[PDB]
């Protein structure tokens, strides 16, 4: 016989202290498997399941189409922000939805009546010159030829003659519309050319492959796809009247999941918006606005949401608590809301205040199905914005959607700052996945479902931390370190 | 005493106060007594406690004297505070301060304590720099 | 049915911890009105009522006639 | 040319100046058909280019047999270290 050690989650939160992630730890269990065996499949809504629990926040310094595609390939998902025009957002969603691996998205095309000056200008303003030529100058018409650097390079500078310079169609090496990457590899290996146009039965250009892109091909066994094998995308929407048109455009673009974006989701406005979406687009998945309380969650679950976003005041760029006196400590809020919502089969996203891999593991163990990150994913290459240098260190802008800059008397609810560069999402995310798998292995859970069920049965055990313990848990007692 | 933010005002009104008095928040406004002055290129005004030695001109000092950065005009600053208070009341679900206090006395209004970690998490954290 | 969350004020202060404003928060409720509808009328004394709860402190670096007039116009008062 | 160096080194420097031509390569890198694609990869890694002609004896002044470049080497499997002749005839 061995007596029990530690606290259950129910005992941990019974004191009503106002705990956050840094106020406790999980106690280790028994190890009988390896960390790579740990399964990370996560419910996002009633209907959508992912293989990874990570989500990119719908902020205008975090998620556009590039971040969304990278997240979906890595196994998560992105939500497109709506601090922009409805047409712009719909175009971003379209770019995510029509992405293909190894193919060019929105090729540049020209007509034979264009000039070599047009090719030179395209090179100057886009960075490439392998531009196919079509009868009408655009996709969906008979292919006539292609022009590249080695066709343009030895001409005299005074020359501005028209194309057709252009190699004829009879000389082109093309493939039918049903190309697969293996056939593309064979064709390009045989032909040695830099482009591989893809045409219709009557020579209508519909797709094109670049050799440089194909050389960099990789495998994504965890990619988030819908039935049509297209990547999954999400979008943010508000609760006003102008958001009806935005919903129409995004639905035409083929968006998969919508999140209603607000700081306090328990309102007649959001309830009416949820009812309208469910009436008009009964196929669409809707995640309800931010709540921190079970009474908040009840109204939106009655309204008919498929998911809940949980958090208020916890985010890194947030001052809402200081300005409004409203919110909740995030660990407590996640535990309470997830405990209530799992009664109805509604998953929750833990959104805000995640700064480490251990915070992610804690959020998943307190009952969340997915985790949303703004600051951790900021300053990656896929993040919107151009890098900049300040004292010799690369930085990117990172601002809250309640900042004054993002609102262009208005009360500011956020701040704007900068985050150091972190590389590519496709390198950063597998690091997080490995950290999560290691935490699950140390705990003794071989999947996140088993982790949450261990928490709800009382098998999982926790300990609180004093400030001294928190200091002792970090780096201490060194002259210097790196 | 001790009001430093709009959230403090909302908290004081919800804990049962009928009015709130501010010294430091209203200091360094144009309507405040005293002439501005510059120290390292930032406009400042004198702000001192009535128990300071300067304000008493053996006497025991019960206050200190310092400076506050300029804040503009009261007629611009006060509507900002009013808007913040109205937003806090709306987030809570009270359409008047009387309804707020009555909700507090009936038990409808609900509160949570904060640890030091929660207080740190409630502020600006995890940024290289911000403004 | 939904169980209650949080503490009442009476429960909040029963422990006798010595709490200040930064030691707690208020939990959000239900929204069915706009922020500009919120009424701020405040009793100052048994007899005097204001439309704003803000008051300027009677300190010699805060309130003279100018501050007092501005506060009264904005809807508060100065001492 | 300075002479804080070996006489052979200085003579080689003078030879490089004297045999320079405009638009031509000076001292091309060459290989024999019995070399491996690993040799081409190493030449790329340690010189910066891969457009290396192939000659019977592996050096200048003998029958030319072919040429190997990036688009000849690029789609081969990494485990592959097979000999040239890959090489276009
Ligand atoms: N949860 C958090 O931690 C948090 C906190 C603050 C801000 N934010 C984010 O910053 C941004 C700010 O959003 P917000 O809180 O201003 O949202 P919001 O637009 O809902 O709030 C602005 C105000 O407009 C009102 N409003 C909204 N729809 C209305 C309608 N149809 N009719 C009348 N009034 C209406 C709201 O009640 C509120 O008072 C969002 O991106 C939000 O997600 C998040
Ligand atoms: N027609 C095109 N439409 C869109 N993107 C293109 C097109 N051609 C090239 N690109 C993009 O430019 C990248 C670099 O081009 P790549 O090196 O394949 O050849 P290129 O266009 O001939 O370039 P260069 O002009 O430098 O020789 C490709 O990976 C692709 O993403
Ligand atoms: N699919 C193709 N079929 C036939 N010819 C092609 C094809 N793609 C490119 N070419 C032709 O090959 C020649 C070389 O161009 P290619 O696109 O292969 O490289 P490039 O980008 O011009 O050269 P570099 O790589 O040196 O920058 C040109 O005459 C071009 O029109
Ligand atoms: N066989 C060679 N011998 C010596 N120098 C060479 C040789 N091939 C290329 N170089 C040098 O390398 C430079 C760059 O090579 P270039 O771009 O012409 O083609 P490449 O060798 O096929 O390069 P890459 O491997 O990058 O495609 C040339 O300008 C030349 O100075
Ligand atoms: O302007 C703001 N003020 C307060 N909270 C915000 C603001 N903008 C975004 N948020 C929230 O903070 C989250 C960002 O998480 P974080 O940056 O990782 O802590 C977002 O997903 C929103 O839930
Ligand atoms: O000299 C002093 N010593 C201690 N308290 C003072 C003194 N002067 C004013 N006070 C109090 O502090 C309040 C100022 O509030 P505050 O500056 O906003 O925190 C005044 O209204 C007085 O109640």
């Amino acid at each position: 016989y061995v007596p029990e050690d530690g606290l259950t989650a129910q005992q941990l939160f019974a004191s009503a202290d106002g705990l956050t992630y840094n106020d406790f730890l999980i106690l280790p269990g028994f190890i009988d498997f390896i960390a790579d065996e740990v399964d990370l499949t996560s419910a996002l809504t009633r209907k959508i399941t992912l293989k990874t629990p990570l989500i990119s926040s719908p902020m205008d310094t975090v998620t556009e189409a590039d971040m969304a595609i990278a997240m979906a390939l890595m196994g998560g998902i992105g939500f497109i922000h709506h601090n922009c025009t409805p047409e712009f957002q719909a175009n971003e969603v379209r770019k995510v939805k029509k992405f293909e691996q190894g193919f060019i998205t929105d090729p540049v095309v020209l007509s034979p009546s264009h000039t070599v000056g047009d090719v030179l200008e395209a090179k100057m303003r886009h960075g490439f010159s392998g531009i196919p030529i079509t009868e009408t100058g655009t996709m969906g018409s008979k292919l006539v030829g292609i022009v590249t650097s080695r066709d343009i390079d030895f001409l005299a500078e005074k020359d501005h003659t028209t194309l057709l310079v252009m190699t004829p169609r009879i000389e082109l090496v093309v493939a039918p519309a049903g190309v697969t990457l293996k056939e593309a590899n064979e064709i390009l290996q045989r032909s040695k050319k830099g482009k591989l146009p893809i045409v219709n039965d009557c020579d209508e250009l519909v797709a094109i492959i670049a050799r440089t892109d194909l050389k960099k091909n990789r495998d994504y066994p965890l990619a988030s796809k819908d039935s049509q094998k297209q990547l999954l995308c999400g979008a943010a929407v508000g609760t006003r009247e102008d958001d009806k048109y935005r919903l129409d455009l995004l639905t035409q673009a083929g968006v998969d999941v919508i999140v209603l974006d607000s700081s306090q989701g328990n309102s007649v406005y959001q309830i009416a918006m949820v009812h309208y979406i469910k009436q008009k687009y009964p196929h669409l998945q809707v995640i309800g606005g931010n709540v921190v309380t079970a009474a908040q969650a009840k109204n939106l679950i009655d309204a008919g949401v498929d998911g809940l976003r949980v958090g208020m005041g916890c985010g890194s760029i947030c001052i809402t608590q200081e300005v409004m006196a409203c919110g909740r400590p995030q660990g407590t809020a996640v535990y309470k809301v997830a405990e209530y919502a799992r009664r109805f089969g509604v998953p929750i996203i833990a959104d805000g205040g995640i700064q480490t891999v251990g915070h992610v593991v804690k959020a998943l163990a307190l009952g969340a199905s997915t985790v949303m990150m703004g600051s951790l994913l900021a300053a990656t290459t896929e993040a919107p914005g151009e890098y900049f240098f300040s004292d010799g260190v690369r930085l990117k802008k990172y601002r809250g959607m309640g900042s004054l800059d993002a609102m262009e008397v208005k009360i500011a609810q956020g701040v704007s700052g900068s985050i150091q560069d972190k590389g590519s999402i496709q390198k950063f995310v597998p690091y997080l996945i490995a950290g999560i798998q290691h935490g699950c292995q140390d705990i003794g859970a071989r999947s996140l479902d088993v982790l949450r069920s261990m928490m709800y049965s009382g098998e999982l055990k926790f300990e609180k931390r004093t400030m001294s313990a928190q200091i002792e848990g970090g780096v201490h007692g060194l002259h210097s370190y790196t």
